[PDB]
DNA sequence: GAAGGGCGCCTATAAAAGGGGGTGGGGGCGCGAATTTTTTTTTTCGCGATCGAACACTCGAGCCGAGCAGACGTG
């Protein structure tokens, strides 16, 4: 997220902008999307904006600055204030099938495998407090992170266990 | 045209931000919400209660008759 520091007129924005859309009857924020690092932003009337989609923190800082740029170019007193990363998402694969019934058995306290509902196992780490999604093919997705190290650490913890249930 | 293959959305997690929306916590006014029910019968009482209509005798105040006082007319 980032705060622009001033109030704006989203309808004018919607009118001016070329890569945006606005619908008060649907949602309050105006939606913008740029090809740079290919991203999307949520701009509030309050002066707050949210930026998602970047594949690195520098490019997200880059994209947000680019958004602040087009807002300036509209004639508005944009300010790059209070920039902060709120979440990071990662994934990887291990290339082998795995034992999930066992994993949920041996980690009952954390796991919440629901094969009926969502196909993969939901694992809630409490180290760098991270949420993982593990699938039978071996693919793994991670979220809840604030820095890359938490992903490597959370994965560094889970990888031996997973190899240990290899089929 | 029915049976089937293909395409694409669905649910899940996260996370924040703005505002509209749902439950309950608490409060309070209403007047219907009427549930109107035929009951369920159990009288067999059975007296002794209470209770208001029904009615008769006595007293008090006013009027009329007799007694008495005042006024009018004749001897």
């Amino acid at each position: 997220t980032v705060n622009l520091g001033c109030k704006l007129d989203l309808k004018t924005i919607a009118l001016r902008a070329r890569n945006a859309e606005y619908n008060p009857k649907r949602f309050a924020a105006v939606i913008m999307r740029i090809r740079e690092p290919r991203t999307t932003a949520l701009i509030f009337s309050s002066g707050k904006m949210v930026c998602t989609g970047a594949k690195s923190e520098e490019q997200s800082r880059l994209a947000a600055r680019k958004y602040a740029r087009v807002v300036q170019k509209l004639g508005f007193p944009a300010k790059f204030l209070d920039f902060k990363i709120q979440n990071m998402v990662g994934s990887c694969d291990v290339k082998f099938p795995i034992r999930l019934e066992g994993l949920v058995l041996t980690h009952q306290q954390f796991s919440s495998y629901e094969p009926e509902l969502f196909p993969g196992l939901i694992y809630r780490m409490i180290k760098p407090r991270i949420v993982l999604l593990i699938f039978v093919s071996g693919k793994v997705v991670l979220t809840g992170a604030k820095v890359r190290a938490e992903i490597y650490e959370a994965f560094e913890n889970i990888y031996p266990i997973l190899k240990g249930f290899r089929k």
